[PDB]
């Protein structure tokens, strides 16, 4: 008797899925839509270099840190790598004022660019360029900030200064005031018990009134010097009044804003010669997944932060391998050129023969749906400036609830879209391998027998042009009727 | 040969949908998901008129800028409608304090009354009702904001006030605190090197020394008079105690807190007549529609914003249109008054017929569904209260990292719905065309023969009647068994 | 004519659920994965404690307000527990720095001991332990704070402290700075009109200059004492140097940090004796369904605040039974009498009639629906929820900004929750469609054209199919050549009659 089977693809994958339904499926083929790398590795972001700060801390760097290298030329950076204990930060003691607000400004630059803003030789009557043993060139010299003018010897005597922002770009520029330890000590550095000044940018006005008070010994200072900053816009004019107790902003910055902030990545790390599309302090995410589970804060074009350990999407069929049976027993191990199809057996010969078209077909639906689940992680540019200051814990503790919120949301979400895309993948398969078998089914009608294995009796003979008609479907049920109904008389009645 | 066939409807639509398995699939019908309408119009809020400042910013209408409009009778607002850029702020210069928290208290407001709250005339041996040209009415005049009455000639002298709040309402007082540029310009206005103020509200102290200080020459002005507010609650007591350089809350605002913050629409477009319940800066959006892609901020009842360019729902059928075959090929552009329905053949005639109850049924589901992704969209009141002082630029990234968050979520997951839903939609619509088909196969059974193009070969005569039981369900398959095996037995042989 | 149907379980059961496609389809069986229950329980967090404040405020707690309870022995606790409206708050009228940032802090705690830090008669030419009729123990008397040592009559004299934490955990310090009215009262305090205090802890200086200023009367009181706090960590240093008007940190507290930050519960109610993974101010959340209604604010191990009314799946069947007498399958509706499985069979033959479970297909479905809704439930797999999410009173801008995030997450929950149980509801019900109509196509490819789909979910077999033929049909082992010859002759009588 000649056969048809309807049957599909198995293999020698160990690879299995999850589903709403069912647990560990064996499958032919998967797909992860988590990236889960670490490299270690920190690269530039989208081709664009990020600022190494070596051993130097933002604030010295920016002062200019006599440990720490000038900046020369012209620059700009996607981000600003720091390590996470600077050998050189701060040298002479104070606190530096809203330093969370300037890295929103300067994490991200396209023109970074010192330039002299004051000439401090203007001033008479006063000492300039002074020095101090607790900001050294090296071991044991005495030096200062490169870019703030420690003014001494003041008398009392009122400096005035203006300056006017001709420029097409913002100018940043940092100050510092000394608060003095005692009355002995403001006269020996200014001569006279006065010393306030104010700096005005635009608008707006800073005052810093003269303040003496013993603090504790930090750096081999009891007394301290507090830094301050502002932003001169473009054709806005500052000035400073001071009668002492200034440290003048010599040197600025002008730089050119960027949209898309990023921030600060704390590593010991080096910077290495690589390229990413989103980095963490961990190692690169050079992927463009839809999910990770490496960190929970990064920059730039970005997967979603999940606590997932997988996410496998099923692409392929269940792995369940069995005159041969068809789909209703399992899989054909020899079925090797596509997803679903026939075996066959007539006089001339057997063998397996792939759908191609039904096939193809369901790879098109597959990898539209696995790349729909991908592309359509359309991101906003991913942050990692997510610092307040130290009296601020409770806004912390909101930008931590915030993240731990849409934590929960994309780890659930994500792990449930998986769950249930892989039902409906297993169930997809299933529709089209019956799609074939009900197509073959009608076809040969009451001229064959359903053996109810997924297997056809064919009750004629049907040669391999036979065979090629109902799987093209164009096989004729009158052709072979009178054939057909002769057999079955004979199996009436055996 | 009498035949009845299966199928469904096709007509003109050019639209298309995208799932997740197929994209640009032609239906006869789909429905967006997504408010995309831009219209510019500044309306009413649920039938609730907002405040239209004209040419004056919040701080100078509130205390009363000469050149701003006079609250005249109590009033309301569903929000704030300011100029970008207002032509009237505040004219003597000096900052207003905590103009963010103010915002969420008098942005949405149910009553709104100014009222006098003291009787400057009962303070001796001082000047009240002071001006200064830098207030005028128009060019050259010399006036002062009509709710702070500047007093002056203190002379050291102690003022003493007290004040109950003994309606139901909180009331809102503005004052301000007089910053001096010299002692001489001090002596000028109090004749005295004292004044300090402290203002009492409820429990709470606020106590403002006498602060001498030049500050920049900003509107002919090198002194500051800064700006401070305060609510007294319904019973709540509140006092002053100064002896100079204050501007005293001469007047104030009673007014009913409402439950939702909406905030300040910033446009130069006038109030028109429309009434929409959410309300943008760039226009209206009057729409139930669970999303929109028009703006970020927004206030009321809105859609969730999202970046997609289009979310369309299928609800009608593939449009892929085909003696006439039945679904298999394709659907019926003759079909015009159904979804899903037949078409017969026979001696009396034909014709196409709609399954009334198969389209009522799928109607409803897919009503049902549209509805469902509709209508579960209900949110809580959106707000555009997203402003910090100027020092918290750090809040506001994490204000606007938030948004972002969100809108990431909205966008992948009404993204992802649509697709799945699309898919689903289709597979429903074909599961209905079977359902029809199962039902007449298994009547007819082997009274007929099945063509495989969704139509039946009839092995009898059937009339209308016949036809008619069939697609009613009530066809007899023994009434023509004799009649159609006689036919079949011609066709076991020819 | 001998009969083998395929149907499905109905019960009595009057539970209904909503799909994307229908609403309120009766079902035989469903589950819910909402929490509603309000019981208004303080219980213990995870088997731990929370510190009950009793009728006091926390800062009146910490700083050891006379009429509330000293802690006498080192302690833990999960979360704090605060009435509404403590009777016992800060008895000498002034601001209590920073107490939003201290919750962070001391909300969870593993150990916590009070100690002496200062041995307050160091210092000469000083008055301590002073007491104010504002801070009685009772009726009529004067006290103070236990742990607070004000220390008057300085004269201008310069206290100096340094002190280092030697200890294996934070300790937290707690301190007060007097503002008098009036230079009278400078005077009759300190004897000078001097009085300032520098305190450091670690490298962070705080300086507390001499304020002198009228204020209105509280609790008798013109003048103001504010206080502050700090943590000095393991082997952290800190120093005093106060020339008056300092009330001194003599005693304070270690205390050990812990990971997940709950916050305050306020409530009038007491600690009950029970234990929940989640609690709220309203009652105890003891549940790890993924959902609740009852309280946007809650501590530990919670479901996603939902707006929903209700979140119920669907488990069961469709429960649309069908109304001796002949009996039709699952075309028609349910069998209220299939008591022993989802799907099955009902057979009529010479032998009699009945009902049969289809035991495998039954056990399939009920583990893959299982499954299912463990999935859903067990996959909301959460971060530590806190309570902690309050602001100053002059930061009402950042407090909104906190109540439009959760607003936020509020309606991304509710909308993803509620079309998770619509979309799984339509698919649980077509799920029952399809394993129905799976047992319906395995009989009729066994049966072929011995027997004749009446249409109805039913077989009229055209041979004697005995118990043991029956059998075979629902065992998959019907042989159809066995019965050939006798169906055709059947055939043969229906193809004329
Ligand atoms: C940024 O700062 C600059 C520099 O000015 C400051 O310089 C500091 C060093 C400090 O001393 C500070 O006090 C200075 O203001 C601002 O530009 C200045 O603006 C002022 C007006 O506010 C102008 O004053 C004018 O001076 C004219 C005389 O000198 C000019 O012309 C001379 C030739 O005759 C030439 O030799 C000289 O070098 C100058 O070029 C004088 O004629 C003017 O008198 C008229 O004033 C008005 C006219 O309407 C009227 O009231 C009066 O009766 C007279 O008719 C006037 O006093 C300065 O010239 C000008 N300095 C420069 C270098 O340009 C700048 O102000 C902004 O730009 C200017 C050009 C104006 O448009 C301002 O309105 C504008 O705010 C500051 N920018 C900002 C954003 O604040
Ligand atoms: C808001 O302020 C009002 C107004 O009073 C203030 O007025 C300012 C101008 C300023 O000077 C401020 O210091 C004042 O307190 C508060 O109401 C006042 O409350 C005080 C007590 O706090 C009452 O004082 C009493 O006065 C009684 C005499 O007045 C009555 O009789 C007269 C009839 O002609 C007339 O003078 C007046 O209209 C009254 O009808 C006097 O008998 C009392 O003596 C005994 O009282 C207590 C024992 O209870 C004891 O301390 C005292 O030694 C005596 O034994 C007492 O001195 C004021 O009468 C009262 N003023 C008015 C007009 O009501 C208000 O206080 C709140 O309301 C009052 C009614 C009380 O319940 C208070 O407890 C409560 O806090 C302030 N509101 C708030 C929330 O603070
Ligand atoms: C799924 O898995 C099975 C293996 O578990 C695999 O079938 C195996 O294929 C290998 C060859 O790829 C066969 O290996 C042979 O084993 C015989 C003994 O049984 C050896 O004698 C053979 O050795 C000769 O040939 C080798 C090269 O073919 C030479 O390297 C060697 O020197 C000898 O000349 C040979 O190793 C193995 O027998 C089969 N097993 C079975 C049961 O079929 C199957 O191919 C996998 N499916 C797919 C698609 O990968
Ligand atoms: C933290 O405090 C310790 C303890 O010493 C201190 O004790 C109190 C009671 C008071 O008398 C202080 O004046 C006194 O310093 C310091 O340890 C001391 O170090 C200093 C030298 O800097 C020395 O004078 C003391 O003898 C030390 N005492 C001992 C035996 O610990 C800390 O000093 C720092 O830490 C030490 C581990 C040491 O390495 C020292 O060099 C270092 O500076 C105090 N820390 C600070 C910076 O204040
Ligand atoms: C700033 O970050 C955004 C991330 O949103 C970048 O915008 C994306 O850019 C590419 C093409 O320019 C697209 O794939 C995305 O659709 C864009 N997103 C949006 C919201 O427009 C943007 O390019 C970044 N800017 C720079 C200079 O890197
Ligand atoms: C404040 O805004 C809320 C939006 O959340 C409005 O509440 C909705 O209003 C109607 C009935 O008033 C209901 O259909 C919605 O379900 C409500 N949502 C909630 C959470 O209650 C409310 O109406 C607004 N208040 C006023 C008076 O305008
Ligand atoms: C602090 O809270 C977290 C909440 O996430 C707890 O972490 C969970 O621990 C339980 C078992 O203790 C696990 O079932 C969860 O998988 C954990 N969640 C995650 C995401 O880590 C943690 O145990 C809590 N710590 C203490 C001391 O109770
Ligand atoms: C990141 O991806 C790009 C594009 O695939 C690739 O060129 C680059 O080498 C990748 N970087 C790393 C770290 O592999
Ligand atoms: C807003 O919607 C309502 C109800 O659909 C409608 O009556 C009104 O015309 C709309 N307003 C605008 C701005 O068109
Ligand atoms: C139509 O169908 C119903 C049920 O299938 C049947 O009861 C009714 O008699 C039919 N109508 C006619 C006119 O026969
Ligand atoms: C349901 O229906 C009737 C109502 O009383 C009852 O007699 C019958 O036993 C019930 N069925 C079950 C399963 O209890
Ligand atoms: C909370 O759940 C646990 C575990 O199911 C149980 O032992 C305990 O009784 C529950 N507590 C409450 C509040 O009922
Ligand atoms: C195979 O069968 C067909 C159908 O009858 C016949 O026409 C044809 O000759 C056969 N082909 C071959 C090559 O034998
Ligand atoms: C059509 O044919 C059927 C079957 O013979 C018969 O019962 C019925 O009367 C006929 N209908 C009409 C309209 O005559
Ligand atoms: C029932 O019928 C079968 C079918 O031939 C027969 O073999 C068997 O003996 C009968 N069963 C019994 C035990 O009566
Ligand atoms: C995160 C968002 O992505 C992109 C930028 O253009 C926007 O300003 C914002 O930074
Ligand atoms: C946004 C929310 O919607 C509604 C209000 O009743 C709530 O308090 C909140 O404003
Ligand atoms: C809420 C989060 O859940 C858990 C902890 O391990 C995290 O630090 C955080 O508390």
């Amino acid at each position: 008797g000649d056969q048809i089977c309807i049957g599909y693809h198995s293999n020698n994958s160990t690879q299995t899925v999850n589903t709403l339904l069912e647990s560990n499926v064996p499958v032919t083929s998967s797909h992860s839509i988590l990236e889960k790398e670490h490299n270690g590795l920190l690269c530039k972001l989208k081709g664009k270099a990020p600022l190494d700060l070596i051993d130097c801390s933002l604030p010295a760097w920016l002062m200019g840190n006599p440990k720490c290298d000038e900046l020369l030329t012209a620059s700009e950076w996607a981000y600003i790598k720091e390590d996470p204990e600077p050998e050189n930060g701060i040298c002479f003691p104070g606190d530096f004022d809203s330093l969370e607000d300037l890295i929103l400004l300067v994490s991200n630059t396209d023109h970074f660019r010192k330039e002299k803003i004051i000439d401090m030789t203007r001033f008479s009557d006063v000492t300039t360029n002074n020095v101090d043993s607790a900001c050294p060139y090296d071991t044991n010299g005495a030096s200062f900030y490169r870019n703030l003018n420690w003014v001494q010897q003041n008398k009392g005597k009122q400096l005035i200064f203006h300056y006017q922002n001709s420029e097409n770009n913002p100018l940043l520029i940092i100050w510092g005031v000394h608060q003095t330890s005692n009355a002995a000590e403001q006269n020996t550095y200014y001569g006279s018990q006065t010393g306030s000044t104010t700096i005005t940018i635009g608008e707006e006005t800073n005052t810093y009134p003269l303040v003496i008070s013993e603090s504790s010994i930090l750096n081999g200072h009891s007394d301290r010097i507090n830094y301050f900053w502002g932003v001169v816009n473009p054709n806005q004019n500052f000035s400073i009044v001071s009668t002492g107790n200034f440290i003048w902003p010599e040197y600025g910055y002008f730089f050119q804003k960027t949209t898309n902030i990023s921030g600060i990545i704390k590593s010991s790390e080096k910077i290495s010669d690589c390229d990413t599309i989103c980095q963490t302090k961990i190692g690169a995410i050079n992927s463009t997944l839809p999910f990770q589970n490496i960190h929970q804060n990064a920059i730039g074009d970005c997967p979603k932060y999940v606590k997932a350990q997988e996410l496998v999407l099923a692409t392929g069929l269940r792995n369940n391998p069995i005159a041969i049976a068809g789909f209703i027993e399992g899989g054909w191990q020899g079925l090797i050129d596509g997803w679903y199809g026939y075996h066959h057996q007539n006089s001339e010969g057997s063998g397996y023969a792939a759908d191609k078209e039904a096939t193809q077909k369901a790879v098109d639906a597959i990898t539209t749906k696995v790349n729909n689940i991908i592309d359509k992680m359309n991101t906003q540019f991913e942050s990692t400036a997510k610092e307040f200051n130290k009296i601020e814990m409770r806004i912390k503790h909101l930008s931590d609830r915030v993240d731990d919120g849409f934590l929960d949301v994309w780890s659930y979400n994500a792990e449930l879209l998986v769950l249930l895309e892989n039902e409906r993948t297993l169930d997809f398969h299933d529709a089209n391998v019956n799609n074939l078998y009900q197509k073959v089914k009608v076809q040969l009608k009451d001229n064959a027998i359903d053996m109810g294995n997924g297997c056809f009796k064919i009750l004629h003979k049907c040669n391999n042009t036979c065979m090629d008609d109902i799987k093209n479907g164009t096989y004729n049920y009158y052709e072979y009727r009178k054939e057909s109904h002769l057999e079955k008389q004979k199996i009436d009645s055996g």
